[PDB]
DNA sequence: CCTGCACGAAGTAAGCATATGCTTACTTCGTGCAGGCAC
DNA sequence: CTGCACGAAGTAAGCATATGCTTACTTCGTGCAGGCAT
C-alpha cells in the first residue's frame, strides 16, 4: 500500500531527473489525450493519423522512461505497494536501477515523482505497459525501459526497426543466446501474433501469468528473461543514445502541435495542459489511491504535517480527514511513530484544544476523545453521563472536570447565564447542544421553568424573543406564540399588517414592531406606510425620490413639500420642481438668498417681496432703509459677505469706496443702522451660566453623583463649566468615577472622535485646534491632522473617507477627490477620461465605480 | 420636578374623567392642528373661517377642562414641578377641586394624565392658557377654567357675549366686588385691550408677574382674584351645562370636519389623527419633560421597572438610559430610594453582569462600574492599569480578580488561546480589544511574537488568515502581505487575476484562492474562468445556460455537451438542441429509453442501432435473439415495466396474457433467455464480503483501532457487517470509542438524517423503513413519517420542503406542492391563478413567490 | 410662549462585513454492465 | 483493465440567517429669530 522513495543525488542530477520524469509525464499525457480523441469521435477512432500519433507518444514516453536514473545511483529505498525493490533489484543477477524497474510495473511512478518532489495533485503519471497498439514487442519495450536503453529505443514510428516489431524473430537472430523449451512454447505463440497479451498467452498454454512472464533477469525463465538475455549482450551505442536524446524533446512538441491540430479538426477546440490533467485526475480516481494523495497533500497544506508522515497518516486512515481528527493520540503514535505532538495536535483541533486550551495530560485527552469523539461530541453528551462515567471510575479526574468545563462554556458565554444557572439547565436538559436547540425552537416557557432563567438570560438565548417581549402588551406567552407562528423574528417582521391584526396586535403595537413610527407621520394609515417600506426601503429612500415618482403614487404635492422638508418660503415662491430641486442643491434657504441673485430669484416665478424674503434678513433690513436699491442692496451684502457686524465695522467713509455707486449721506445711514442692530443682539446673549446655573447643568448633563463629585473635585461648578467649555478631556478624566460615557455627554463632538480610534488625548488636541468635530469634518486637511500626531486610518475614519480609502486608495488622493470635486457619491459618477486626466489608473477608477 | 396624581374615585367615575380627557385632548389637538394650517399656507393665514375654527376649538377645550373632576373629589395629592398643590387649594377660601387648579398651570396636565393611567405615547396635552387668539378674556377664560364653569363656557364663537369679550368690563359691574388700587391699575390697562399678556401689564405697572396675576382666589390680589370674586358669586346654571353637554360632542366632531374640508382645501389632503400625533410629538420632544415620559416609557416596556421608579429614574438622569446603565448602584439608590436591586441589574446591564455571571457583591460591582463604566469599558482598559489600581488599594481583591476574568474571557473564547497565551496577549498588548484591533489590521506578525502565539491562534483571530495560509505555497509575510495590501479576504478574492499574477501568486494559487479549478477545466485558461465566474456567478450557473448562450461567446459544441454531461450515445445520435433537451427533460438516458418510444427516437434523427442502443440494454438483448420485433420488444418491456427480473418469474401463458400478439413457443425462449440473464447477473453479483473482507473493510472505514474495537464487542467482522447492512445505528454507537463520525461513515446515509435534526434512533428507524436517504426524499411521504414519530420540521428538513415552510406553509401543502408541481424552484414559478384555484390566500401566493 | 428651520452629533439604526447554520448540487465516491484491451 | 453512465450524499461549496462593527447611512437634541404669539 505504500508508495516511496528517497533521492541521494546531486542538485544537478536532481534537476535532471526532475526534467526527464516532466518531459515523460508530457508524453504519457500525450499518450491518454490520443487515446481520449479516438475515443470521443466515431471519424476519429478510424483516423489513421491518430493511431501513428498514439505510437509516437509511447515511444516518446518509453524513450523519457530510459532516460530516468542513468548512473543508477539517485534513488534509494524504492518501495512500490509494500514491495521494497532495492532488495528485490540486488537478489537479480544483472541487478540495475530500482527506479526503471519500478516504473515497468503498474503505478511505480508513484515512488519516483515522491522522491523528485514533483507535484501529486496534477498526477504525473507515466506508464510503459502498452501491448494492443504498441508500435514494438510489448516485452521488449519493458525490458530496453528497465535496463534504459534509450539508444534502442526509437523516437519516431518510422525509425521503428521491423526486427523489434513483426520480424522480432530476425533480432534474436544476431546473438542467438540459449532458448529454453518452456519459452519455446511461448515463442510458438508470439510468432502467430506478435502483440499478444500475456494473459493470453498464459491462458492459451495452460500456466500462469508469472510462469509466462518469469523474473525480468537473464536468470530465470519466461519472455522477459529471454528478452533481457538478449539485451544484456547488446553493445551499448552512443551516437543513438545522444541524437535521440536531443531530438526527441523538439518531436514531443511537434506531437503537441499535431494533437492540436486533430482536436481543432474532431472537436473544434485544443486539449489544453488543465484539461489534460483533470482528465487524468477522472481517469486515475478509481483506486483509492488518488485519494490518498490528496488528502496527504491537504493535510500538508493545512496543517504543515511533513510529507513522509502525512502520507503515512493518509493510508492508515483512508485518507479521510474527518477520521484523523478525531482518533486519539496514542493510534496516531501506533500507526505513524514519527508524528509529533504537535503535527497530532495540528490535525486533530479536539486534542489540541484539550490539551492547550485545558491543560490536560495526552492520555487524559485521549480518555475524552475516544469516549465522545469530539468536542462537538463532549457538547452532545449528556452531563449526567459523564458524571456517571466520572464516579464509576471510568473516566479520569482530570478529563471529568475538563468535559464539564467545555460544556459550561457553551452555557456561560451569553450574558445573564451564570455558573449555576448552566449546571442547573444542564440538568434539566441534559447536553448544551439540547440548549441551543430548544432557544431555537422558542421553547421559551420550557427553558423559563429551570431555575434562574430570566428575562436576560431568555434574550440572550431565544433570537428575537428581546425584540418582543420588549413592546408593551406582548407578554412571554404572546411572544413564544408569535415565534412559534411565523418562525423567528424576522418572519414576524415581515408579516403582513392584516394577519398581525387578527392575533390581536395593537397598532401601536405594530408601528413598534416593524418601525414604521416614522412613516406613520407621513402617510395617515400603517398599510401605506408598510407598503412603502416593503418598495421603496426606509422612508429616508423616499424622501430622496425625485418629485415626479413622488407624485405617482402619491396623495399630495404638499406632502411632497413636507416630506423634502421644504420651507414655507421656498415652498409658497417656486413651484415643487424648482423649489425642490434648489432645496437639495443648496440645502438653506439663507444659501438659496447668498449664493443666487435677486433678479435669479424673480426669473424663476418668485414675487418681489416673496423674492425679497427668500433673500437673508439682512437684504430685508437694507432695504427697509428707504429703499437702498434692491440691485444695489445685494452688491452690499456681496461686500460684507452677507454679515452685519461687518457692516457696522469699517468706516462709512470705507464703505462708499468697496461698493460702485453710493452716497455719502446713505454711506452714513447704513452703517448707523448696522451699530444700531449690535446692540439690539447682546439682549439675548449676555447670559453666562451662574453658579446654581452650572450645577443644574452639570446634574443635567451626568447625573446628581457625579456632578457634585465634580464640583468638590474642582473649585466650583463654575471651573467645571470653564474645563468644559476648553474641552479638558484629559482634565475631566482625572476624576475617579468619570469616563468617556460621562465627558462625551459633557464635550460635544467627544464620542464620535472616539469611536473613530482616537485616544481621549488625541480628540482633545482635535477639539481644541478646530473647535467642533463638523468643522473638522469640513475645514481640517489630510497633513493638518498629521501634523496633530494622527494616523493615517485615523484621518480617514474621521474625515467620512472610509469608502474611497476602502476601495485600495491612499488618504492623500481621497482628500483631493473630496477638494477638487464634492461627496464621495458624486466621486461615483464621474466620467471615466477625467480620472484618467487626475492621474488615476484603470483599475484604480473601476473599483471607484465598484 | 415631579408630576403626580393619584385617582380615589370609582370605575365609572374614572371612566367618565378618561373620556372627558381624551375629548379635551381632541380639543386641543384640533387647536394645534388649526394652529399648523395657520402657518403651513400664507393663505390659510388671511381666511377667516381657520381663525373661527381655532377659536371654536380653544372654546371647546376650555369647556371639556371644565368637567374635569366635576365633585372635586376624585383625585388627590396632586404634585406639579415638585410643589404639592393638596395643600395650596387646602390653605385657600373657596377651596375648589387640585385637578383643575393643576390644569390651569403650563404642562399641568402631566399629573392628571398620569392619575387616569391614559397612554402618554399619544401626548394627551390639555392647555387653556390661549391669549392672543382667545375669544374670550384670557384671565376669564383660565378663572372658568379652574371652578369648573362648563356653563358659562360658550360652545361656539357666536355665543360669546361681548360682556366676556370685548366689553369684560360689564361683567365686573353687574356684581360690583370690591376692587383694590392695584387691580384699578390693571384694569385701566386692559380697558385698552382686553388680551394683553400678562407679562406686558407687569412691564407698564412696574409690578412682576406674580404680583399682577396674584392668586386664584376672592382672598388675594390680582386679575385671577378679581375674576375669582366676580365667578364665585355667580350662581351656577344647570340648564346650559347639560345643553353644553349635549352638544360639545356633535360639535367637535363638525369642527374636526371643518379641519378636514379646510386641509383639503389648502393643502389637498386631509389631516389624520395619527398624523396629529406625530406633530404633537415632533413639536412637543423639545422640551426635556418629554424625553422623561419616552425613557420612563422605555424603562417600564424594555426592563419592567415599575411606572412610578422609571419616571423617578427618568427624572434623576435627564431621560437617558445610556447613562442610567452606567451609573452604579448606589447612586440609584440615592435617587430612588425605592428602586430594587433586580430593577436595577435589568436596567445596568453591566451591574447584572457582575452580580450574576460574577457573584460580585453591589458594591465590589460598583468599584468596576465607577472605575470602568461598563463590560466594554473593561475590555477596552489595559490590564496593567487594573493590577496598579489594585496594588494601590483602589480596587478590592474581589473587583480585581473579576476584572481580570472578564478580560480573560474575551480571548479564552477563541479555539487555540488557553489562559497563559491569554494573560501573555494582555501584557503585550494592554487590553483584548486593543488584540482585536490587532486582528482586524492583520498584523500576523505582531501577534505571532507574542509566545503561544501559534497557527491556530491567527486562524482563530485574524479574519482570513486562515483561507489563505491553508495554501500551498503561501506563507505567514505573504499572507500578511495580502491581507494589508486589498483589505480582508474578501477584496483579495474580488481581485483581478492580473494584480494576482502580479504579486507573485502561481495559477494553481490563484486557482485555489478564487475557487476556479472547476472552471478552469472546461476553459484553458484563469482569465476567462473569472470572467465567467464574475458575471454568471457559479459553474452551475453555466451549466443550465441554454445551448444558444452557451455557443454565443462560447468556444465549440463538444465543448457544450461536456459541460452539460451529455452521454455519448446522445451526442451522436442527435443535434445540440434536441440532444441537450432530451438530457435536460429526462436525467438520464435509460429514462429517455423508457419514456420515449422505438418510433419517436427515430423520428428526431436516430439510426435503428443508435436508437436501439438509446433504448435500454433490454431493448438490445431481446433483439439480439430471434428478433422479437422492434416495434413488439418495446410492447414485451410495457409489460414488465422494462424490468428483466419480473419476465423470467412468470409462465409464458401470463406473458402472452399481456402482450396482444405472441407465438407460444417464442414465449418460453424468451423466458429462458430470461432466465439466461439472472444466471449472468448472480454469477458476478454473489459477492457478500467474507471475514477478511469485512475486516479489511471496517479498517478502511473507521480505520484500524475503532475496527478491532468493533470486532472485539460484537462477535466478528461479519456481525459488525451484518449489523450495519441492517442500518443498527444504536447498537454501534453502542461501543465505546465509536461515536456518529464513525457511525456515519459506515451506515452511508446517517450523516444527513443527523443533520436534519433526527435522533439516532430516529435517524434508524428512517434507514431501516425506506433503506436509503436518497429513497425517503422521492417516496416517503409526511404522514408515512409522521406515523414514524417524527416531528413536522424534521419531515420538512428531511424532505427538502424547508424553503417552502420558511414562508409560512405547513408540510401537507407544501409536500403537496412538490408532488403536482415537481420540485420546489418549479412551485416559485406556478401562475398565480393555479395556486388560487388550489386554496391558496393572496398573502400565501406572495410570500411563495417572494 | 410657539416652532419653523438650520446645525451638529451619536444619539440611534441602517448598511457593511463577518461569522454561523444548513441545503443539495455546489463535488467526491462506488458500482455495473459493456468489452474497449490487461493480471 | 479503461469506458462511462448513474445514483447517492460526512462530503463541501454556496446560500440563507444571525451577529458584530462602524458611521451618518438616520433620528435626536438644541439654539436662534419671528410669527403660530405668554
Ligand atoms: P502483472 O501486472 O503481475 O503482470
Ligand atoms: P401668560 O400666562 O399670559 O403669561
Ligand atoms: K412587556
Ligand atoms: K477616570
Ligand atoms: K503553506
Ligand atoms: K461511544
Amino acid at each position: 500500500l505504500v508508495y516511496d522513495a528517497e533521492f541521494v543525488g546531486s542538485e544537478r542530477e536532481f534537476e535532471e531527473e526532475r526534467e526527464t520524469f516532466l518531459k515523460g509525464v508530457k508524453a504519457y499525457d500525450g499518450v491518454l489525450a490520443t487515446r481520449y480523441l479516438m475515443e470521443r469521435s466515431s471519424s476519429a477512432k478510424n483516423d489513421e493519423e491518430l493511431l501513428e500519433l498514439h505510437q509516437n507518444f509511447i515511444l516518446l514516453t518509453g524513450s523519457y522512461a530510459c532516460s530516468i536514473d542513468p548512473t543508477e545511483d539517485r534513488y534509494q529505498n524504492v518501495i512500490v505497494r509494500g514491495v521494497n525493490f532495492d532488495e528485490r533489484v540486488q537478489r537479480l543477477s544483472t541487478g540495475g536501477s530500482p527506479a526503471r524497474y519500478a516504473i515497468v510495473y503498474r503505478r511505480g511512478w508513484r515512488a519516483i515523482a515522491k522522491a523528485l518532489d514533483i507535484d501529486e495533485e496534477d498526477v504525473p503519471a507515466i506508464e510503459v505497459r502498452a501491448v494492443k497498439r504498441n508500435p514494438l514487442q510489448p516485452a521488449l519495450y519493458r525490458i530496453l525501459v528497465r535496463y534504459g536503453r534509450v539508444d534502442l529505443m526509437p523516437v519516431t514510428v518510422d525509425e521503428v526497426p521491423p526486427e523489434m516489431a513483426g520480424e522480432f524473430e530476425r533480432l534474436i537472430e544476431r546473438y542467438d543466446v540459449p532458448i529454453d523449451e518452456k519459452e519455446e512454447r511461448i515463442l510458438e505463440i508470439l510468432r502467430e501474433n506478435p502483440w499478444t497479451p500475456h494473459d493470453e498467452i498464459a491462458r492459451r498454454l495452460g500456466l500462469s501469468v508469472s510462469e509466462v512472464e518469469g523474473e525480468k533477469d537473464p536468470e530465470s525463465s519466461g519472455i522477459y528473461s529471454l528478452w533481457s538475455r538478449v539485451v544484456v549482450n547488446i553493445e551499448y551505442d552512443e551516437r543513438t543514445a545522444k541524437r535521440h536524446v536531443k531530438r526527441r524533446d523538439r518531436l514531443l512538441e511537434e506531437l503537441y502541435e499535431h494533437l492540436e491540430e486533430l482536436s481543432e479538426r474532431y472537436l473544434r477546440h485544443p486539449l489544453t495542459r488543465r484539461w489534460i490533467v483533470e482528465h487524468k485526475r477522472d481517469i486515475m480516481r478509481r483506486y483509492l489511491e488518488q485519494r490518498i494523495v490528496e488528502c496527504a497533500l491537504k493535510l500538508q497544506d493545512r496543517y504543515g504535517i511533513r510529507e513522509d508522515v502525512a502520507l503515512c497518516l493518509a493510508r492508515a486512515f483512508d485518507g479521510s480527514i474527518s477520521m484523523i481528527a478525531t482518533t486519539p493520540y496514542r493510534t496516531l503514535k501506533d500507526v505513524c511513530p514519527d508524528l509529533t505532538l504537535e503535527e497530532a495536535k495540528s490535525v486533530n483541533r479536539t486534542l489540541a484544544t484539550l490539551i492547550d486550551e485545558h491543560g490536560l495530560s495526552p492520555d487524559a485527552a485521549d480518555e475524552l476523545i475516544e469516549h465522545f469523539e469530539s468536542i462537538a461530541g463532549i457538547l452532545a453528551t449528556d452531563l449526567e453521563e459523564i458524571e456517571r462515567m466520572y464516579e464509576e471510575g471510568r473516566l479520569s479526574e482530570e478529563a471529568y472536570r475538563a468535559a464539564v468545563e467545555i460544556q459550561l462554556a457553551e452555557l456561560t458565554k451569553k450574558e445573564g447565564v451564570g455558573r449555576k444557572t448552566a449546571e442547573r439547565l444542564l440538568r434539566a436538559f441534559g447536553n448544551p447542544e439540547r440548549v441551543k436547540q430548544l432557544a431555537r425552537e422558542f421553547e421559551i416557557e420550557k427553558l423559563a421553568s429551570v431555575e434562574g432563567v430570566g428575562e436576560r438570560v431568555l434574550r440572550s438565548l431565544v433570537p428575537g424573543y428581546a425584540s418582543l417581549i420588549s413592546i408593551r402588551g406582548i407578554d412571554r406567552e404572546r411572544a413564544e406564540r408569535l415565534l412559534k407562528k411565523y418562525g423567528g423574528y424576522s418572519k414576524v417582521r415581515e408579516a403582513g399588517v392584516e394577519e398581525l391584526r387578527e392575533d390581536g396586535l395593537t397598532d401601536a403595537q405594530i408601528r413598534e414592531l416593524k418601525g414604521l413610527k416614522t412613516l406613520e407621520s407621513i402617510v395617515g394609515d400603517l398599510e401605506k406606510a408598510d407598503e412603502l417600506k416593503r418598495k421603496y426601503g426606509s422612508a429616508s429612500a423616499v424622501r430622496r425620490l425625485p418629485v415626479e415618482e413622488l407624485r405617482e403614487l402619491g396623495f399630495s404635492d404638499d406632502e411632497i413639500a413636507e416630506i423634502k422638508g421644504i420651507p414655507k418660503k421656498l415652498r409658497e415662491a417656486f413651484d415643487l420642481e424648482t423649489a425642490a430641486e434648489l432645496y437639495e442643491r443648496y440645502g438653506s434657504l439663507k444659501e438659496i438668498g447668498r449664493r443666487l441673485s435677486y433678479d435669479d430669484l424673480l426669473e424663476l416665478g418668485a414675487t418681489p417681496k416673496a423674492a425679497a424674503e427668500i433673500k437673508g434678513p439682512e437684504f430685508k433690513f437694507l432695504l427697509n432703509i428707504e429703499g437702498v436699491g434692491p440691485k444695489l442692496a445685494e452688491r452690499i451684502l456681496e461686500a460684507v459677505d452677507y454679515d452685519l457686524e461687518r457692516l457696522a465695522s469699517l468706516n462709512p467713509e470705507e464703505l462708499a469706496e468697496k461698493v460702485e455707486g453710493l452716497g455719502e449721506e446713505l454711506a452714513e445711514r447704513v452703517v448707523y443702522a448696522a451699530r444700531e442692530r449690535v446692540e439690539s443682539r447682546r439682549k439675548s446673549g449676555r447670559q453666562e451660566r451662574s453658579e446654581e446655573e452650572w450645577k443644574e447643568w452639570l446634574e443635567r448633563k451626568v447625573g446628581e453623583g457625579r456632578a457634585r463629585r465634580l464640583i468638590e473635585y474642582f473649585g466650583s461648578a463654575g471651573e467645571v463649566g470653564k474645563l468644559v467649555e476648553n474641552a479638558e478631556v484629559s482634565k475631566l478624566l482625572e476624576v475617579p468615577g468619570i469616563g468617556d460615557e460621562a465627558v462625551a455627554r459633557l464635550v460635544p463632538g467627544y464620542k464620535t472622535l472616539r469611536d473613530a480610534g482616537l485616544t481621549p488625548a488625541e480628540a482633545e488636541r482635535v477639539l481644541k485646534r478646530y473647535g467642533s468635530v463638523s468643522k473638522v469634518q469640513e475645514g481640517a486637511t489630510p497633513d493638518e491632522l498629521r501634523e496633530l500626531g494622527l494616523g493615517d486610518a485615523k484621518i480617514a475614519r474621521i474625515l467620512g473617507l472610509r469608502s474611497l480609502v476602502n476601495a485600495r486608495l491612499d488618504v492623500d488622493t481621497a482628500y483631493e477627490l473630496a477638494r477638487r470635486y464634492g461627496s464621495v457619491s458624486a466621486v461615483r459618477a464621474a466620467p471615466v477620461a477625467e480620472l484618467r486626466e487626475l492621474g488615476l489608473s484603470d483599475r484604480a477608477i473601476a473599483r471607484i465605480a465598484g
